[PDB]
């Protein structure tokens, strides 16, 4: 999964459990090869945060819980066919890993990751996987800063196809957002990565930028734009039945992944990259 959904289902959680109360245990599939989770409290909230490809979930003991327990945090990373869904407790789906069910009080729900190719994991505590850099939607700031400040990296030596993979630097970024922010710019991706940044090595005022940089963002800008525009894309939608109506407007929205008439090329990784035109100088 890429950027926008992480923020997606981390959205689709907060509101779907904002008034529920959780109680009981924390259930793992016995198949799951990901680690059990000690927990039990009579009420619980779940809450969630995302960042890059990672969407972390908090369990917070509502006052009075028993038994006593410490908030505890799961960090997720969705693989190929992970999710996050809010079901009937009877109907729980047949590949759900990891299930929290509410508390007495209301219909008989179930919180549960799915995800039938188990390439999905998860870790106990709140840490983010180490290495990763600023998420490109929450933390745009931080995350061009870092990009900036460490140009020497090695990473850079790549080209840039490759590097917008690096999620040491551009944590959020995959492969069809890769695709669509290249070709914005029309940027060969297999030009050397350091290339097209090098020139982005309280300066200028609003009038200034509104002026020579609102009409011509740079690459990073659009590592934070373009993403953005797949979130607003896919509003509320996550976690519902509007999965159809969302995917034939995302399907809408990309103008080079998969599109004919498109090129298309394998990096050093094996993955695709799709673009228009000249591929660039390190091209395989």
């Amino acid at each position: 999964p890429e950027g926008p959904e992480l923020h997606l289902a981390s959205q689709f959680v907060n509101e779907a459990c904002r008034a529920l109360v959780f109680g009981g245990c924390v259930e793992k599939s016995s198949v799951s090869r990901n680690p059990e989770v000690p927990f039990e409290s009579s009420a619980y909230r779940i809450s969630a945060s995302a960042r890059g490809k990672e969407l972390r979930l908090i369990l917070s003991p509502l006052p009075g819980a028993q038994p006593q327990q410490e908030p505890l945090a799961l960090v997720f990373r969705f693989g190929m066919s992970g999710s996050f869904q809010l079901v009937p407790r009877e109907e729980l789906p047949r590949h759900a890993h990891l299930r929290f069910y509410t508390a007495p009080p209301g219909p008989r729900l179930a919180l549960c990751f799915v995800d039938i190719r188990r390439f999905g994991r998860w870790d106990l505590g709140g840490k983010w996987q180490p290495g990763r850099g600023p998420c490109v939607l929450q933390e745009y700031q931080q995350f061009r800063e870092s990009v900036l400040r460490n140009l020497a990296d090695k990473a850079f030596d790549r080209p840039i196809c490759e590097a917008l993979l690096d999620q040491r630097f551009f944590n959020g970024i995959g492969n069809y957002l890769r695709a669509e922010i290249l070709y914005r710019l029309k940027i060969p991706p297999f030009e050397k990565a350091r290339s097209v940044l090098e020139a982005l090595q309280p300066e200028l005022t609003l009038s200034q930028k509104i002026r020579t940089k609102l009409q011509n963002p740079d690459l990073l800008e659009l590592c934070h734009s373009v993403p953005k525009e797949v979130v607003q894309l896919g509003g509320r939608g996550y976690g519902s039945e509007s999965g159809e109506e969302d995917f034939a407007a995302f399907r809408a929205w990309l103008r080079c992944y998969g599109m004919p008439g498109m090129s298309s090329l394998q990096d050093r990784h094996g993955r695709t990259i799709w673009f228009q035109g000249d591929p660039g100088p390190l091209a395989p």
